[PDB]
């Protein structure tokens, strides 16, 4: 399938793609404000996420550091990156289907659009000032807006028992960005869509 990423941010972005074990495609690149970037990922993937990093220094090898969604330091993300990290997640030919959505369980950095590009379904975008409204506790120093469970490290933030509500942090997520998931067991906002879909991930929407 073609994903293609596209910054229209007015800051520098660097994309990054990963199904957790495995880059997707080369697994990072700069993009400056509006450049767009095209990645093929494998049909069958399972767990692929899309996100972005901001205010990163790399060097000639691709080794550096990103004030949010590092990925271990690398350019070219093998692993998922550190939160806060808005992200696109998607299951691709799952029995016919493909399935996507934006989630808030790891935090918040960017604002962010995923939608088809073919037919037969709809897109998702949390396009809110989510940093700008971040609850104090939950502010990250480098820029972005922490989810409770990387901040607090509770089982009911972590829905570490499989039993957790929501909570007042969830809920400020929730309430900024009601087609993301902003806790474990929200209830899912995933969009179903055919098999062998193609997508557009933009961040800053509404820029």
């Amino acid at each position: 399938a073609t994903f293609e990423i596209v910054n229209r941010c007015s800051y520098t972005v660097w994309a990054a793609a990963s199904k957790g074990d495995a880059a997707l495609d080369a697994g990072g690149r700069q993009l400056n404000s509006g450049e767009s970037w095209t990645i093929n990922v494998e049909p069958g993937t399972k767990g692929g996420k899309i996100w972005a990093r901001t205010d990163c220094y790399f060097d000639d090898s691709g080794s550096g550091i990103c004030k949010t969604g590092d990925c271990g330091g690398l350019l070219r993300c093998k692993r998922f990156g550190r939160p806060p990290t808005t992200l696109a997640e998607f299951s691709l030919n799952q029995y016919g289907k493909d399935y996507i959505d934006i989630s808030n369980i790891k935090g918040f950095n960017v604002p962010m659009d995923f939608s088809p590009t073919t037919r037969g379904c709809r897109g998702v975008r949390c396009a809110a000032d989510i940093v700008g409204q971040c609850p104090a506790k939950l502010k990250a120093p480098g820029g972005g807006c922490n989810d409770a469970c990387t901040v607090f490290q509770t089982s009911e933030y972590c829905c570490t028992t499989g039993k957790c509500g929501p909570t007042e942090y969830s809920r400020f997520f929730k309430r900024l960005c009601p087609d993301a998931f902003s806790y474990v067991l929200d209830k899912p906002t995933t969009v179903t869509c055919p098999g062998s879909s193609n997508y557009r991930v933009t961040f800053c929407p509404t820029a």
